[PDB]
């Protein structure tokens, strides 16, 4: 089962905000990119439960490799993008350019 | 206590129970484990950013709102050997089987 880990963006005033679900993942595997105007985020998370897979009574947490990826608007900076994560969400901030 | 499904993975190992709950964006200390009667429940309540101008989201993905996962775990769990701790997102309860 593909982990596609669910991701909300917001536009504010002068920001996008990617706020991506990424639990089980420290904020510093997370490989955090964009290139081409296309914000990528990519990792892998390992699961406790592909050791003694037998023991499980349930299985449904996904996991294994990610790779996301959201083209923003021409507006959003690359160059300028931070992230933090807390309790495994990882909020990706890209500034936006000034105006031409 | 239902808005969405977090995600569990329930192993039973030979002298413990371990339940993995991915629980993003949550303080650990906000989330309420508890056995009553061999039942396991997990609740309490997401916020998201994204019931902050929600108009301004390009996408909303992220399920959140109070949750509810209850587990009808075996006699053996001790219901008096929780342990709960949280770290990027993913709740680990532990649970020791009973003696007898």
């Amino acid at each position: 089962a593909q982990w596609v880990p669910r991701v909300d963006i917001k536009e504010e005033v002068n920001h996008f905000v990617l706020y991506a679900d990424l639990p089980g993942i420290d904020p510093s595997q997370i490989e955090v990119q964009m290139d081409k105007g296309i914000l990528s985020i990519r990792g892998e998370r390992k699961s406790e439960s592909s050791t003694e897979t037998e023991r499980f009574s349930r299985i449904e947490r996904r996991y294994g490799s990610f790779h996301r990826r959201f083209a923003l608007p021409d507006s959003a900076d690359a160059d300028g993008i931070t992230a933090a994560g807390r309790n495994g969400v990882l909020e990706i901030r890209i500034p936006k350019r000034p105006a031409a």
